[PDB]
């Protein structure tokens, strides 16, 4: 049973979904979209739960911030939005704690999906790991990124890692991460971390006229290239032209 | 024994070897260079039998289109250039057809050749494949790639999408795949698809200076860099030094 | 015990600790700072025995050549600096004296350590290396990178191979490294091979505004991350992520 309207905004979430296309807003606005415990398993709850149809998850923020990163409130004992936080355990189970958060944001790497996050303003920390999570970043021209993490005395554990490695490489990643720095949209396009950057006013068109782009290719050969390009990195060359050829019987099977 | 002239010319392909290099040319220019199964399994006898002495390799496209993919010819049941169709076949024998294909990529990889596509105009889908399968692209400020496939319902399966990941990165990938969109020379260069653009007048002058360039380093280190180069990704450092000073006891040993 | 400063000056080396900060400047200015056997031997050396307060490493050479690479007395047959060069020994035991100079190299890498390379005017062959080996790279805008090493019949062998096609990725190190070519400083931001480019008389500031923002983020979470960061590109996702976690376990109980 997907999460309802009721319950994603006591997490700080909305979702609407118009045929093949889902979009996720973080609704926290006045917490410039802060997030919490509860919003990551939400979030891994739409993900576990969306309509089969659903082949494109757009990702977006109210207000000026994509997001603030964890919120503060998380580094209390008290709970949070219902929850206990790490504190309030530490005050094997944490653990599986973390790696439930972990399930919020995994799930866009799903080859069935094409993820994209819409950024303005600032994305620091967990907010920058959920952009990071996307298969695409489109960002207005008031875009900052942050690594916040080690500057807190913690390092990013929201799957942020491997994605900023592929995308800027590891001395690049080494760099941001251990001076925790901020990184415009323009610096942001010029590394790679976005595939496009527009003005702020564009930004919605932007990504409609993305997702335009998207559906207009077929959904099965779409999620079988994605599959084949998730892979191509890690196989041998012999390995990865098996790999194409084993998905394209299966395609000019159908055609 | 190597393709004659005219076995290649009836393949639509041209061969000429001056001393240390082959250059291969697309030659059906009025079907602006589309690919058959034919020049496929061709491209693959030439580099089965190139003379020990050639160590680069340069393809180029007659015309203003270095190739406009796959001849739409192929989505036919009747032969083609003499052959049978993957759709004659479907109207393992045709993941046996799929891999003679391919084997007319893979060998520009070959340690001892460097290949370099010289692309203007259009390079689409098999012949966007036929470019990233080569070491090394210079554009044509004409040039214009796309990964057409999937807006046919169909996969990259030449080869294309290990070193379009190496390339561009799997987000980008997924992006210039997922759209089908065309990459304009300019965004080429910006995406490191091309290592140079020039203006198109200039681009027989800087692919004569690249060969010049490469010609005057040694033969023998120039093949054992590259065989260190296509292992580095995939190694450890420690393993990626063993493997470096291997390859260096025998070039001492030479000197 | 580490090297004394009598000792690095006979190796053509200075090194000055400041607290958290070493610098290691190459101090052979009337050769260009060419490098010898003895001069790799004593960088591991430094490396081994670097206090444990030590968490950042600055590369930077006197006068204004970064290195000329390896000093061409290496390829005789007499001694150099007191120790016998490859050719002496020409003229497995090679297989050990080429790894015992690959550590003076390999432990830039470290996770403990910041390593940064600040580069001015030519960085030729094992100067290269030794520039490619750091975590970050600052130049001039004076710099000139060349991989020099096939052009004289050898391969790069200290360590270069993998950072460089990390980097660049791997169609690009082909195209440098087998043209040997000289990559000017605005093409070398333009691939990845510099972090920051500055004028020439920045480069020491740059170098101290970079410093100052690694040491205001704390030593052990910028240590656990640059753990990750090297160990991403290599696990897969959920492996990854699973490693993030560990890692945060142990930052937060500190916390
Ligand atoms: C392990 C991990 O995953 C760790 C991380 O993510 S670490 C990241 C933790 N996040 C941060 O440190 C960011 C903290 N916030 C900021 O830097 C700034 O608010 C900002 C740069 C996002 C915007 O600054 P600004 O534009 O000047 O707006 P600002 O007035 O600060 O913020 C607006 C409101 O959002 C709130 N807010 C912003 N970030 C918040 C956060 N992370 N948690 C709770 N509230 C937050 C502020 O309290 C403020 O509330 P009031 O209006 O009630 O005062
Ligand atoms: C699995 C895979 O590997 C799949 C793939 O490659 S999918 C790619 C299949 N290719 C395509 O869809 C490209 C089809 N062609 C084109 O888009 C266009 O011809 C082009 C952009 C290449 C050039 O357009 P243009 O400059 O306006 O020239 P245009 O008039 O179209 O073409 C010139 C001639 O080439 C022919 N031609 C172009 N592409 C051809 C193709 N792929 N197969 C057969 N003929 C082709 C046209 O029929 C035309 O013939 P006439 O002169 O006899 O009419
Ligand atoms: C396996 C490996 O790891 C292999 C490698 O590194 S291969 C790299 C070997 N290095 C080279 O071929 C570079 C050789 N040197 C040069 O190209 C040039 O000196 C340079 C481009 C670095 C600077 O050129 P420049 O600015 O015109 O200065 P230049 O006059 O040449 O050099 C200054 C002095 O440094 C000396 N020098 C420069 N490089 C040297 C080297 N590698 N070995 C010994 N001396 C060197 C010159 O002999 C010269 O000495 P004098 O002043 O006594 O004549």
């Amino acid at each position: 049973k997907a999460p309802t309207a009721e319950e994603l905004a006591a997490a700080g979430l909305t979702l609407t979904i118009d045929g093949e296309v889902a979009r996720i807003t973080l609704s926290r606005p006045h917490r410039r979209n802060a997030m919490t415990g509860r919003m990551w398993t939400e979030l891994a709850r739409i993900g576990h739960t969306l309509p089969q149809a659903v082949r494109i998850v757009v990702i977006t923020g109210e207000g000026p911030t994509f997001s603030s990163g964890i919120d503060l409130d998380m580094f209390q004992a008290g709970k949070v939005d219902g929850e206990p936080t790490p504190f309030t355990l530490l005050a094997a189970a944490l653990d599986q704690v973390i790696a439930s958060y972990q399930e919020g944001f995994l799930w866009l790497r799903r080859a069935d999906i094409v993820s994209i996050a819409a950024v303005r303003g600032h994305a620091i920390g967990a907010g920058f790991q959920l952009a990071l999570s996307c298969d695409i970043r489109i960002l207005s021209d008031t875009a900052q990124l942050c690594m916040k993490e080690p500057a807190l005395g913690l390092v990013p554990d929201l799957t942020g890692t491997q994605p900023l490695v592929e995308l800027v490489g590891v001395n690049r990643a080494i760099e941001l991460c251990l001076t925790a720095r901020t990184i415009d949209a323009a610096e942001a396009a010029q590394l790679r971390l976005a595939e496009r950057v527009v003005a702020d006013a564009e930004l919605d068109a932007a990504v409609d006229a993305l997702v335009a782009q998207l559906l207009a290719v077929p959904a099965a050969a779409a999620r079988a290239t994605k599959e084949l390009l998730l892979q191509a990195g890690r196989n041998d060359l012999a390995t990865q032209a098996r790999v194409e050829r084993t998905a394209q019987l299966a395609r000019l099977a159908e055609l």
